[PDB]
């Protein structure tokens, strides 16, 4: 019974409950649960996620010791959940020197000049997003964002991930990845995550993968450019490795993609001058509708600050966290081993302490004027150190080129279904209580 | 299911089954099972216990690279058990660098200043043994080795790592240590492990231990030397942590030292020319039944003879155990991490490659002529290298000190009960089947 160790450590925090701890207190949410926590407890406090201790962190230096400094000695893995199967081989999941491999093998994969070979596979898909859109537009009838987004999210994963060219909104009969309740259990129960891994069960739905996986027997083997194409001329690296790390980068590329460009586009049909604003931008560096490139993307600035205020209110992530992994002391408090450093990304990106009118869309913070009093540490959106996210500059640059196409030939504006103001899904998952809705007008 | 890896690395050995692996082969015993084994699968082979592979060596190069040169790098724990409870800062269930704390903080305790200062200690109890030998020797008919040898045992263990003086066999009204089914499903199941640790279920009775804690508490504050007031003179050390080195030392001095005793007066009853010629140097080194000594201890050589040659053929560990920390090469053969890679000293003690007429109790093996012919890694009753016995030499003492003064006095002579030729009990502990009935006459 470890409960005790917050208050023999001097920490505040929520008092917990036996056995279940402090997740009756995610009635709420992770969001508001880190909100609540850091204005009654202030810079450092504990929490029990069933029997684990979870100490959050919000001092600046604190963070980067943890993120950057002491990374490969004492944070270098975050937590692990249930049944993972092969999945181990995630490099998200991997861990130690396993993890360094992994980050070492596929960092190449994400280079500047590997991005740009990207860039017109994905804006080929944009005149596709643009094809359903103005039929969706024609339709004249409000449009539900996460079904085109997730369809276009969708088509780019399939071609830059294996090259399938696909039409997710046109081809939905073959998806063909139309990928609480028992995580609540799994992490105060963590006695049964044995049980599950010897009965060959799986957090994810087992049956699946198989048949993700039997494809890429047939193609790897018997002048193409995609994830697939780049991880194979790469000690040398398993063939049940290679399907790991593929299945991470479609689940870390659809449900990011989609939900941060719904988040946008709710933000820019609810402020009519910087969508004007924005639009006016990308008619001055793509003159009549040109088509975007990749040093084009990179020039415009506007675009580069809506995408950074609106990551700052929705940090899809929430949450970033790293294992103690031995007895240490950073910054001038003790860490004991074991406990979970959670760093409350979402908490932090609405701290008065940091930014001025907190709920308020200002993308004037990211201008070149004020972007030099943000501090890298409180705006974490990808995460920072050597486990950042290691798909932050395709995500960018696939997000960016499909919100120019968009705004290249369409004007949002809210609907009576619209919910405004927009209410986070109270859920696990950092999204919006009812799917945006919008209206699509042709320009 | 690894029930494919030693097939996959080219290892031979046993067909495994599912779930259960090879330990239906332990219906003959560990000791039996290694020396067929090592008989029809040579140098090395392999087996499961249930679902973990376990890597058997009988190369001395191999087994110096395992034990001595790559400890502290790969082959630094042993194979952990079942619900361990607080008893996981045990020095010998201790992983890493928490072990090597520990082994550092308890060196000290067995130097030989110190151990020279625990010898009228124990030498007292010898006595003690010889005043309850009288009794059962005046009392006229065969006596049972286990029990007077237990209570000496006792009365070492009491006085040594307490200074709690009692006369275990004369008074057993307070002992106070009186203390398969389970362990064979522990092993094939090894997910139950942490559901029995959350219930607060140790393999251990953990209503014990509690009792001889709190007797610590008044003494250890409110000129004595002891193997407590060794360890209290010493990061620093929990009371937590005194608490369970002490229960190690009881374990591992209690059971080992009555066994060996056992086996030894075995050998010197049915070979009376042996106990002739050792009474014998008794009596040279010490006339007229003189006090046994330190350095009187260290200069009987045949009784030294006596003692390993003993050891030989009952190692009461049986087996040596390093669990491979990750994937390595040693001497030529690769070993892939969370292999258990395992000594037999059993089998390598009775081998005809290193021993003429195994099966034969020879004390001139020993010798200061064949001494040197003898490898010291195919004898290693005490196992090598930094995480050998640390209390070798305190056994070694202890058990000779004991042998010289029951020498000095009385003769063993075989029973018709007693069981000829030892049967070794076919259970888990390397003991004898019908316990060890001899008659004791007085010089
Ligand atoms: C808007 C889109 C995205 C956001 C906001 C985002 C955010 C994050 C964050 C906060 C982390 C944790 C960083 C840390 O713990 O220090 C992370 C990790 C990671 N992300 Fe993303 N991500 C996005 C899209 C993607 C994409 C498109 C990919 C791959 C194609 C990807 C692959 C990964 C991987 C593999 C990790 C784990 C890296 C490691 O453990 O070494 N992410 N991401
Ligand atoms: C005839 C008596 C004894 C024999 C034959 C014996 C044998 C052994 C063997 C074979 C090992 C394993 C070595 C290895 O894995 O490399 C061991 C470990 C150990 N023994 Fe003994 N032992 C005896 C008595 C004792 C006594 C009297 C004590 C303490 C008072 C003791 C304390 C320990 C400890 C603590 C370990 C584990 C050390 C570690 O893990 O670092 N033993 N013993």
């Amino acid at each position: 019974h470890s409960h005790g160790l917050f208050k023999k450590l001097g920490i505040p925090g929520p008092t917990p409950l036996p056995f279940l701890g402090n997740i009756l207190s995610y009635h709420k949410g992770f969001c508001m649960f880190d909100m609540e926590c850091h204005k009654k407890y202030g810079k450092v406090w504990g929490f029990y996620d069933g029997q684990q201790p979870v100490l959050a962190i919000t001092d600046p230096d604190m963070i980067k010791t943890v993120l950057v400094k002491e990374c490969y000695s004492v944070f270098t893995n975050r937590r692990p959940f249930g049944p993972v199967g092969f999945m181990k081989s995630a490099i998200s999941i991997a861990e130690d020197e396993e993890w360094k491999r992994l980050r070492s093998l596929l960092s190449p994969t994400f280079t500047s000049g590997k991005l740009k070979e990207m860039v017109p596979i994905i804006a080929q898909y944009g005149d596709v997003l643009v094809r359903n859109l103005r039929r969706e537009a024609e339709t004249g009838k409000p449009v539900t964002l996460k079904d085109v987004f997730g369809a276009y999210s969708m088509d780019v994963i399939t071609s830059t991930s294996f090259g399938v060219n696909i039409d997710s909104l046109n081809n939905p009969q073959d998806p063909f990845v139309e990928n609480d309740p028992f995580f609540l259990s799994i992490t105060v129960f963590p006695f049964l995550i044995p049980i599950l891994e010897v009965l060959n069960i799986c957090v994810f739905p087992r049956e699946v993968t198989n048949f993700l996986r039997k494809s890429v027997k047939r193609m790897k083997e018997s002048h193409r450019v995609d994830f697939l194409q780049l991880m194979i001329d790469s000690k040398a690296l398993s063939d049940l490795e290679l399907v790991a790390q593929s299945i991470i980068f479609i689940f870390a590329g659809y449900e990011t993609t989609s939900s941060v460009l719904s988040f946008i586009m709710y933000e820019l049909a609810t402020h009519p001058d910087v969508q004007q604003k924005l639009q006016e931008e990308i008619d001055a560096v793509l003159p009549n509708k040109a088509p975007p490139t990749y040093d084009t993307v990179l020039q415009m600035e506007y675009l580069d600050m809506v995408v950074n205020e609106t990551l700052r209110l929705f940090p899809i992530a929430m949450r970033l966290e790293r294992v103690c992994k031995k007895d240490v002391e950073i910054n001038g408090m003790f860490i004991p081993k074991g406990v979970v450093v959670m760093i409350p990304s979402y908490a932090l990106h609405r701290d008065p302490k940091y930014w001025t009118e907190p709920e308020k869309f200002l993308p004037e913070r990211f201008s070149k004027k004020n972007k030099d009093n943000i501090d890298p540490y409180i705006y974490t959106p990808f995460g920072s150190g050597p486990r950042n996210c290691i798909g932050m500059r395709f995500a960018l640059m696939n997000m960016k080129l499909a919100l120019i196409r968009v705004l290249q030939n369409f004007s949002f504006k809210p609907c009576k279904e619209t919910q405004i103001p927009l209410k986070l899904s109270l859920g696990g998952l950092l999204q919006p209580e009812k799917p945006v809705v919008l209206k699509v007008e042709s320009r």
